């Protein structure tokens, strides 16, 4: 119980040890163990992996991911696979409730990420608050176990966390590398003639849907079945239907994986490539942080990725991603360059990533000492200091400034010790930024002095998200749905801002330079945007409709469903801590709605995991409408509602599920949510 | 007619060519012209002085000053006496209605304003038009005449305006600087002694008060009367009252003279000392560069002024009032000093003034380029360098950035041709900076959907000027009346932007930190604490009451006064301009009304030169409701209605006029109205 912080070429186990280390801890100490992945899929795979390892040892794993969260108490869990922001979260409200005691171990997948990141800031603050609450008090009371790839410091980070180090470059597969000078058909041509598969990465989406069709034509030309054709029908029973360029590009074994396209699709071709049925896959730099998914020969288009060289270490897990461990020798990864870009490829072939920074005035300060002083563990200045000397920045004066910036802005108060009001500690247990608190302070006050409760268009706007550009927001197509807009959601519109002076701007002249601060003008018209897409999304109509009606695909169109679900959850408990009860007895309901897109009336059929927001539909219409109504039911039956041996609907963390036990596994789990 | 730039010390009678030029040019080319005096008070004592020297050749002289017009049209007039920014305003008029050939001169007074100063840049942009305009356009077309102290590049003047250049350091009193560091009852004694006045110039108001009041009290304690009681009657019947500390202190010979005094009774303590009745005057910085008050003897209490030493202009030209040219022969200038002192006074003795700057992304030029392009003077980027060449910066790339800036906000349309839009021509007719036309813009659009008719409020919190801070708001006193503020007034407040919890932060916690760009929201509350005070103001309160009741001394409050006036009549032409019909109605009258601090009764009833706030009353409640009214009226009746050979009242500009005659000109003046 000494802590550990190692690393290991990926495809070589490495979670081999953190699993064995859980096994033990939470079987000697009986206590609890947070698994931190990057992403919300990888956090999935993850779980359901644990799940399946550890359900014959009586042990519950339930992740708190996206804008999910597990079902069941927190105490009853054994092991918590949550991702960088929800365990910061889970942390703080340990931290709150005065039971860090219950935490036996956390591991950390990707420590790397700790590093210059939009979210390696929270993986450091995390384990910063660990390693103070487990020094002052007390030598088994947390361990932190800690998985990336070579990482120069990796024993500055082992000092950091007091920890042993452990570092091989060690692999089953050796990965060969000599450079032979697009020149691709014959190459593809002999990799498949070896019966091995493709993944090959590309810059952009359009250039790899492009790629994926030039492949498919390739194949058909010039040169199971079964299978292909069993995700073909899998893929064409989706909300969003089926890609004309994926059905004309899938029967031949290639495919392409996106962002543009729904989590549902993507996961169905990342199934479908595992088991070797798609023996090319066009993805792009996304799919390099994704889950696992090797393949005997990747391919990189270019090392020029958006306008600049590709990133080392997005190559690097890129490369990791070359060969299969128990059935190839030896894999392979090709990057093909050119007479300008020979330089930039000679320059990606050698040196190792980056060092890992801090990024520790910052707002990331200012949320460090907001939760360490209403936590309860640095309220006296005394103390805070320690708590820097904690960091990884420390490790590797601006606390006096945030914590002035604090009392300035009302989050803490002063007594030598300080304390937190009601926005500290409503700031806190929200897991809200503290930049950000002041603005949704002002609108959700400014909402309750004339709120509009005629439709849900107001309470979307204060739970709506633009902490990032979704999409590239379509002015002409705006201006003319603001034309078509009814009565009841313009009156909201001039209660929220919009202008439709600025939208006659934004119509015709060029987007407006927003150089000044006070022009966040501009963001209520984009938040408005996104209110009504988000409107359009509760309101139960296909992706495809949305697509067209607003210009979003569907993949920004899932990806602000899943942002302004956790959105609306954080939003619903900072107004719970700040004593608003009506506002977050009108939020509580949406987390719910964004969550699945669904009407009020599917909520309670939406507990069961394998119900979907159309699945909830078609046994809605049926006339089952509660959970309670679907434990009362015979399989033959919801099995023929469904079809109204072959694998067809797809679930997340699914086996060899067909229509046939697929009802059976409705009614199994709705009997077990009674 | 070749333009003219000359200096000389002030107390030499240095206007005198001024004068002999204006005189010259005005009678044999029949042309207008202006005089621009840097200060209000300069500019009415110098309209004043023109209109007694010309009233005799049929010229007639009437000047645009504060927040007076001439009541005749600018044809009519023979000599403008403007001030920098009325005068500014006059020649963008003039450029704007193409009759720009009316004019004949421009002489300016106090050339060395251009450098370091906030009005400075007006008088480069206004001396920039005039040369640009007459070049471009051509030996007699309009002259140019300058003043100032010595001037370290008084040549480099000359050059950028292609003007003669005469320096020279004559003064009728040769002065006698003399610095030396017990006897000062002696010095006072001998000094007073000798039949001369004395003026002091100290730092602080409330220290300027307390020396005066120690001043007399010695005099009073080591002891003409009837003249001194004709100023003590004329200072007893004001608005104001009299002051304790000055009814104590001016029957001994001695009396201060700050800005916490009104404009009336500064008139009267400079008369008084004019004429010899006041032999001692305590007076601030401010007096240094106003009207013309020779002394004798001038004391300069410490170089420290407002924490810092003081200025070299500022010394010189309290100097420059040390000797009175036909009764006296030398003139003293003495700076006591201190040990610590010793080193700045020395500094202070010697040393000309610095050399003047240009102050010219800066709001000052994108100001010029906007009165360059809405004038139809400069619309192609070919011409627009060279009025930037014509410019004293130059003569000692912007433009680029500053063009986008105005293109960015709407000020001017491109089409290479620039054009002004409607903001663009509104702005510059209404003399308001582009900088704070958006804000202007922004707030009175939003008051024409919800404008509060049940009161005066609504439309003083859009002519309450924020551009300076008037007074420090003491936040406790304020927010008890807001407590006690009825509704109607509580409406308008909410709609503006005022919150019961800003107030309540402010009321108890310290002034809260401005320090981000989104913090206007503290200049709201300000300025709806200045639109209260105008709101008493114009209510036809007394002073006195207004001072309790929010804590500004008299003398801010006609300062507020004078800016509100202002204010409201360039936002009066910015609804003019910008074609909004209703809101330049409302705010038509408040010009006048906020000028005389007058109820809407009252207003025709001003019209008379000869009548106060007070005068109007009286006046009014008698039965004279109109100024038709007064022509029809016997002098005794109007004389016998003033007292409900003794000079009592007070008027601007005034001659031997007593309460007999006062009334005889009030009806005379009414029939010249008529
Ligand atoms: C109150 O906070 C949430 C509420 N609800 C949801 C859910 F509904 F989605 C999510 C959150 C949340 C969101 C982000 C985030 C984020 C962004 O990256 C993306 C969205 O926009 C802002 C930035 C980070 C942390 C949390 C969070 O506190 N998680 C937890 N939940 N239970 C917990 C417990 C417990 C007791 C056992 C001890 S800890
Ligand atoms: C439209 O502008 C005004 C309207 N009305 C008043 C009056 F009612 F007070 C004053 C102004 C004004 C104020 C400032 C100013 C200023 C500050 O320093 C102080 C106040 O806040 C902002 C900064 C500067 C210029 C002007 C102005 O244009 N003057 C003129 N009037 N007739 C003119 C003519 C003509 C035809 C013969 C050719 S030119």
């Amino acid at each position: 119980g000494k802590n550990l912080v190692y690393s290991a070429p990926t495809s070589a186990g490495k979670t081999l040890v953190a699993e064995l280390l859980i096994l033990k801890r939470v079987l000697e100490m009986r206590k609890k163990a947070l698994f931190i992945l990057p992403f919300v899929s990888v956090a999935k795979e993850k779980k359901y992996y644990l799940q399946s390892l550890f359900q014959e040892v009586g042990i519950k794993v339930d992740g708190y991911m996206g804008s999910t969260s597990p079902s069941r108490h927190f105490s009853s869990l054994d092991i918590a696979v949550c991702t960088i922001e929800r365990a910061n979260g889970l942390i703080n409200r340990l931290i709150e409730e005065n039971k860090m005691d219950l935490l036996g171990m956390v591991v950390v997948d990707e420590l790397h990420m700790l590093g210059d990141s939009h979210r390696g800031y929270l993986l450091e603050l995390l384990l910063t608050k660990i390693c103070y609450i487990t020094r002052k008090s007390a030598s088994n009371a947390v361990q932190i176990v800690g998985m990336s790839a070579t990482l120069p410091n990796l024993e500055l980070v082992a000092s950091w966390l007091n920890a042993e180090l452990y570092h091989t470059d060690f692999r089953p597969v050796p990965l060969l590398e000599s450079v032979k000078v697009d020149h691709v058909v014959s190459l593809c041509y002999e990799t498949i003639c070896d019966n091995h598969s493709v993944l090959l990465f590309c810059p952009s989406k359009k250039w790899c849907e492009k790629l994926a069709d030039i492949i498919a034509r390739e194949f058909y030309n010039l040169h199971e079945q079964k299978e292909l054709l069993e995700v073909m029908d899998q893929l064409r029973r989706l909300p969003s239907g089926l890609d004309s360029v994926l059905q004309k590009t899938v029967p031949w074994g290639v495919a392409f994986h996106h962002a543009g396209l729904t989590f549902e699709e993507r996961d169905i071709i990342e199934g479908a490539f595992r088991q070797g049925l798609i023996r090319v896959l066009a993805a792009t730099s996304t799919l390099s942080s994704g889950v696992n998914l090797p393949a005997r020969r990747v391919i990189i288009r270019t090392p020029i990725f958006g306008g600049r060289p590709l990133d080392i270490l997005t190559y690097k897990q890129m490369v990791g991603r070359a060969g299969r461990k128990g059935v190839d020798t030896v894999g392979e990864s090709i990057l093909i360059c050119k007479n300008s870009e020979k330089s930039k490829g000679i320059a990606l072939l050698q040196g190792s990533l980056k060092p890992v920074r801090s990024c520790l005035v910052t707002g990331s300060m200012i949320r460090a000492i907001l939760e360490i002083i209403v936590g309860g563990v640095a309220s006296t200045s005394q103390d805070m200091h320690t708590y820097a000397a904690c960091t990884f920045l420390a490790a590797s004066g601006a606390i006096e400034a945030c914590v002035m910036w604090l009392l300035e802005n009302e989050f803490i108060q002063s007594t030598k010790v300080y304390h937190p009001t009601h926005l500290g500690s409503a700031t806190l247990s929200s897991s809200l930024s503290p930049a950000d608190t002041l603005d949704i302070f002002a609108d959700l006050q400014r909402a309750m002095k004339g709120f509009v409760l005629e439709n849900d268009l107001h309470i979307l706007y204060l739970v709506t998200p633009m902490f990032e550009d979704w999409t590239t927001i379509d002015w002409y197509r705006f201006f003319c749905l603001w034309e078509k807009l009814p009565t009841s959601m313009k009156r909201v519109a001039e209660l929220v801002g919009v202008e439709e002076g600025f939208l006659a701007r934004c119509v015709k002249g060029k987007v407006v330079a927003r150089t000044e601060r006070q022009h966040r003008q501009m963001a209520i018209h984009k938040r408005f945007f996104t209110s009504l897409v988000l409107l359009d999304l509760i309101s139960e109509v296909p992706l495809r409709e949305i697509n067209q009606k607003y210009g979003c695909n569907r993949g920004q169109i899932q990806s602000l469903q899943q942002s302004a679900a956790v959105y609306a959850g954080m939003i619903t408990v900072f107004s719970n801590r700040l004593g608003w009860h009506n506002m977050e007895l009108l939020l509580s309901q949406f987390q719910k709605r964004l969550t699945f897109g669904i009407q009020r009336e599917l909520c309670d059929l939406v507990r069961v995991s394998l119900l979907n927001a159309q699945r909830a539909r078609v046994l809605y219409a049926s006339g089952f409408h509660t959970v309670a109504d679907l434990a009362r039911a015979n399989i033959v039956e919801v099995e023929v509602i469904l079809k109204n041996n072959m694998r067809t609907i797809w679930v997340t963390g699914r086996k060899g599920l067909t229509e046939r036990e697929a009802a059976a596994l409705i009614v199994e789990e709705a009997r077990m949510i009674l």
